[PDB]
């Protein structure tokens, strides 16, 4: 069996083809992959720079947020390429991210905690953006967006319980 | 750097709010919690009071299912905790709960698969009542209650057919 | 605790039925599961008999591929069975798939993923097919077919990956 | 070999009986299954509600915690039936405990390291008042409270030792 | 480089492999269809089994899938070792004869009954082939004397069930 | 440092002699080694005996037997070493074990758990006979003890179990 | 339904496994026997050697035990799959004749001399009774193959201590 | 909630007080801690200055011994924290230990046995002494002595053999 | 005992300070952190876009070039913190990077091979120019640079393999 | 003591092992030099291959040197566990006549040929020297056909990059 | 092939000698195997006997630098057996360490940070002061050094910055 | 991006060259490479033909020491690769070793001790030889010289004590 039987056959990827995406889905996805991968980079960031009360608890709980980020980043971009998109999470593409930044200085663990708390609340805000046409398109996509949301939310309250009292 | 950069950038827990559930969805949600916890706990009093034919693989099988409540309680109560509701599986209020009861006896195994099932049963009807409305206000939610649903309903079915014959086609 | 004092309680499966899916429902879930279970029959062929540049590779990500179609199988028969349906994959009726064959020779590499690209995309066809209505009657079930279409379609990109050049932009 | 077989030989439960526990060696077993199953439950909702200064180290020591109360309580009920007991930690059985009770509502952590060592010294404190006859009937039942006495006792010590001062 | 290399004899076509007979073929051929019809037919029976002792009849259901899947591999790996080329597409395995457990819910007991005899008409195929094979490739014959072991050994364990002493 | 070095220390085995057991607790610790290693001989026979309902529970929790039988055998044995004591666990001597014995043929799975259950009884007997002198001398050796007790007495329980109804309250 | 499975012949009764003869199961039974000895022959070892590289000894005692236990529990399964009945009770196995290591201390290069010996008269029995059996099925003999290099392996391992260069 | 809440509950650490030892307590296992920790710093002392004969069965034992008692010592000075009092391991501290010393210097192996061997003989030593009036005040603190008794026996034993020729009987 | 204790004693940070390096070694270290975090966020833009011939090797030693990168950072930017410098390697200061860039478009494997091995080439440039005045200064420090050197120089020659063909001797 | 274990007959002395003939010694030292010389030859084009697809190359020609050098072990082992003394020094290992990848960089297609020459010479010296091994020590000949089954699977795999459909 | 063989051919330990360590060398790698060895001693101490805010944080990477501590002590030691030397790190020889001192009682936490940091900078100071010497004498000695010097800067930056403002 | 874009933005392996060592660094790694590979050859000899007291500690040693040799020079070899050199560990190469030879007869253990710590300090030697001019070019490879340096002259030690008694002080 050789390239030719497969192609009278109709065995084909240009034959047969599957879900492409529209570039509203693509971009909507795009725009979730620059703040993901954002998020690990001031997440590390931080990692390394925080001083102060409860540090070691931080630094952990920091870097398992940079693993969750860094492994939805690839989930993404991986989504994209399989519905026909081209991802772009250079260091320059990735820098017009709106998530906020910690700056270049040391910072206060209690000062990190509401940063990271806002950063990881703006990336949920873009995924709950672009999710109902998303949803309406491709469920499936959706579901992904669902995973991420549930994790980075859970995320957020474990790292802002640090600095909150009793309602 | 300090505390006082942060508020002036407005980098914070209060001026960065995250999506905060109604009472409607942590109300909905507290039901799961409330259900799946009297689940393992009546799970736990079966495991330990079967008796009869095929003892070992029933008492296996309610471990895989305790297993299964805790770690799905666990996940319904940080859920509540991250959409700004507060979770209570307190003995107390988890005894209020309506999926029923093993009783505090002896149980025959080919009895209690029938009670665990029913139990089981009743936890994923809370689940289908209050999904729809928490699906239409936050679907990641709806999806951690798809994730409970399928494996509840998997461990009804393995747990069941111990007690089954082949249905009239 | 008898059978007995169970069944005066109503904690059987007779008094509490749990979800009972649909005949479409059922038939759907069905069609996915002989599609899926033809993917992994033909990935084996293939994993054997493929000749050629980039062997290796190809003979992993075959067996990949047959890893996660044979427990995806295993998921949706078992989804069946949860919801009161009937699953059916021996040989006979898995034949009647209309996914592709790859044939009983040897098979060049290129050749073959062209090939199994394409018995991918008609199994992920199917679960699109079917999605909507299943979706409809049960967002559990649903739930479960996004978990495998994101594998197949994740997969369904690498594999014919090896034979893309950049596209015109 | 048949079950008749089996019969004539004596070697049946029913010719050869083991060790049946006393109905009070049942009974304080029983006192330690409610308050080591209420501990669990109480554990939970601390892990879930607690907001405030250090909160990543408390939420995982109360799963450490909880972890060990249900292992012990499934130590305790299975060591029941092993002596011919009939263990209940049904939610209603369980909620007649005396050890204590975190509340319904979001717990400060400073406040909740306090509520928590009581809880477990307050079924510590159970296990030292029921382990004496149970000790003088059957050694090896008062081997296992020797176990979840060590275990306890040390998590309370760690779990308090965050609220206090050098003596 | 290509031509280095041929010339010094050290290639595919100049050293070539132990080839194995059409009939040495034609006997893992027919051992490849018993197996991979034995892990279909073992999978219909695992989800569709009802009835008593349901859970370990499920579980060991599973082993005997995976036994006779990896051994479906070994297998149709050993012929493309020994240049035969293996046929296990659905159609194909359709064509065994060691039998069916139907589409229908099952019960337990009919269960163990149909699958032992599943598995023993796959170690008749084996044991039948097995001296022709012996003969020619003794190589080719420890693969069977593993997969006969497993096999026979999992005929006891599940038949066990419906057994009485004797 | 030569040996020369260490005796005129008299930091030897001959100067620091350790715990050195009585008889009579090397005696009841030998007992309790002989029907240790008489239930897993008797364990394996059964193992791979047994016919009839509900084999594969029966056949692996055997199993689970022999290897915590085989394993306090070792702790005994070794028990008896680190105090001055010789163990002896031949088969000939083991043979002299009164536990009983589960015969040599084909035994039913319903007569197994009864005989297994009654050999795992007096298997226990043994070592509450020999406990009240052995803690009284050696409360380390009782700690053992404890353990196999703790252990034996939950096997007993989950293997009997099969063949048991709820109790008459 | 159990009748369902009849009318087609799907059963136990119907499709009958390979039996093993009595010669077979003989065969086998005498190797459980022995190998049986050889574990509680060399747990015994295990316990009460003393002196010199004691620690190397206790621990490859224990390798040998686990390996013996292991090839028994195949053995005794094997005689279960083909037909047989097998018998590993202590009185049963006190009647080996593989050796006996006594119930004393023993000295560890003793030991040596006494568990080689052990080891290879359990050899002999399985080497003895190994052509009827590959006569007579192929399968069980390739199981004796796999306990047949273990223990030799063992032997030359163990024995190693006491050798000189030849 | 707050922590005002909780002291008007009374549920602290100070309104409910754990088992608090008797200083007498605190004392037998303060010494059992010492022995321990100067138990493994000699251990460690040997396992890098042992030579001679059956070198590498020497150097692995007495790092399994080394890590026994680290582990033991941990346990021992957290047992006291639990029970209200104060370990002391600093090396000021351990070095009054009487246990016994390996010295400075390369040590012959079949030395280095009788002096390894006394120095856990002199540490359980320790713990048979301060056994008893432990027992009578806190069982459970006993206990842990009984897992020590029974490790550090059994190394013991079978560091000590090497040395070992059949007793006469 | 107290933080009034400890200040008498003068054990603490600022009374004790650790090693504190020269703005010149920070400065040397931060241009490595800058460059080794572009090369995994790089690594990782062609792990997705790669596609054409021997795909799936690619995209695996991607993902372990990525994972090498990745830990490396941590690796360096932790150094500065150990020795009093403040890492940076947020997107907008990393982008100022000079390695190279692979585009944000499908890229043939072949032409990423060539890419890649360049960002690597590049990013070793960077460690072998600041090494010298780093080991002058702080020896340890440089030892860390050795270590990633070998790392990627061992996977720029495993990429760029795939390209060669034998040297002309 | 050892003179009571000499009293008894339990020595390596009095009770002496199955021992191997100088042929079946000679056959196996044959498969050890073959097959160090395999795992030497593989590793020198596991450093040294260029080109297309070389990672695949990379990786498989280092499983290959995996099962060549513990099949080495074995074979080394089975040798001394029947009286054999194995010899695989590197001037021993020298005179194998399996083939040569040479010293320098090597295209991997060109190398795909060269290792598949090479595995299928030292499956030739298996075949050679087995019927003899077979008929004198069945459990030495059941090492052999594990070593045959593994070595033939890679040559299939590795040679496969090299392949047309037939 | 037999003993005679062996010293015959010159193949012994006798004949063919290693490198062999000055006794500057096994003295400086000495001081610092007492250093680390006082170091996983006080480390225990502290490990045990910390009170206060965050205190589990504290009690983990006290564990951590202990096992370090420990691990490397093993690795000085075996290099001077492989060079020649003679360790010695019994209680009496390690108690003339300068590293510092805990003391006998509880600590505060906060105290702790600032103690064990400084006995982490005294261990890694007297690394440093041996450092040049063995370095030109020995290499891999110093290679040991420097995997040594890493990992104790590592630890103490990250146990201090518990109690640090940013800068 | 196709193969051309990449060539005018010279990311290349011929426009971005890597470090490229001198002839005499190659030629020292690669005496280093033909020692490692006849320790371990050797190494499997001896572990095999040893014969005479403490075997199995000799015959577990000499496999720790083959597991160094072989990883060591896929180490040096990949090493070589990394910086322009072409290795070479074929047998008739390997055999120009002069590290010594263990023969081809049965050896006695405490000759094997012997003959085994000249033949890896042969190899050190070696590794020292070439050690100083290779730091001076290339730090990173003397980096692995001293990772090799400090595990060859370990197991140097450990072997050799066997047959070591207390030196004279
Ligand atoms: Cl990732
Ligand atoms: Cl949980
Ligand atoms: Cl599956
Ligand atoms: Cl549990
Ligand atoms: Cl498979
Ligand atoms: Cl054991
Ligand atoms: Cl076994
Ligand atoms: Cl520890
Ligand atoms: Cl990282
Ligand atoms: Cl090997
Ligand atoms: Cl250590
Ligand atoms: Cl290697
Ligand atoms: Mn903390
Ligand atoms: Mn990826
Ligand atoms: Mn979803
Ligand atoms: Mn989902
Ligand atoms: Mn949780
Ligand atoms: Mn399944
Ligand atoms: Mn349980
Ligand atoms: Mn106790
Ligand atoms: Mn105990
Ligand atoms: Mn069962
Ligand atoms: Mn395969
Ligand atoms: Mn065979
Ligand atoms: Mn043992
Ligand atoms: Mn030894
Ligand atoms: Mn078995
Ligand atoms: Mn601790
Ligand atoms: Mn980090
Ligand atoms: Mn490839
Ligand atoms: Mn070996
Ligand atoms: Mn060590
Ligand atoms: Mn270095
Ligand atoms: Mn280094
Ligand atoms: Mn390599």
């Amino acid at each position: 069996t050789t390239i030719h039987d497969v192609q009278t056959t109709g065995l084909t990827q240009d034959a047969v083809t599957g879900f492409d995406a529209s570039s509203r889905l693509n971009a909507g996805l795009q725009e979730v992959l620059v703040d993901l991968t954002a998020l690990h980079l001031q997440g590390k960031q931080a990692h390394w720079n925080i001083v102060g009360e409860n540090w070691r608890d931080l630094h952990l709980q920091l870097d398992t947020l940079v693993e969750a980020a860094r492994g939805f980043s690839d989930d993404v971009a991986e989504r994209m390429r399989a519905v026909g998109g081209v991802p772009d999470a250079r260091p320059q593409t990735v820098a017009a991210s709106r998530i906020g930044d910690v700056g270049p200085d040391e910072i206060d663990t209690r000062a990190c905690v509401e940063a990271i708390v806002a950063l990881v609340r703006h990336t949920v805000d873009t995924i709950r953006r672009v999710h109902d046409p998303i949803d309406a398109e491709d469920p499936a996509s959706a579901d992904l967006l669902h995973a991420i949301t549930l994790e980075l939310e859970k995320q957020a309250w474990m790292i802002g319980s640090e600095n909150r009292s009793p309602r």
